[PDB]
């Protein structure tokens, strides 16, 4: 399964969709436009 948006993020490929691992703690998926 994949984490979601403010989900530990184990890898910046969006993650789980239209999102990113954000390079600052903590490290969770963010939206595109919220970074």
């Amino acid at each position: 399964a994949c984490r979601e948006w403010l989900g530990g993020c184990s890898k910046d490929a969006d993650c789980c969709a239209h999102l990113e691992c954000r390079k600052k703690w903590p490290y969770h998926c963010v939206w595109d436009w919220t970074v």
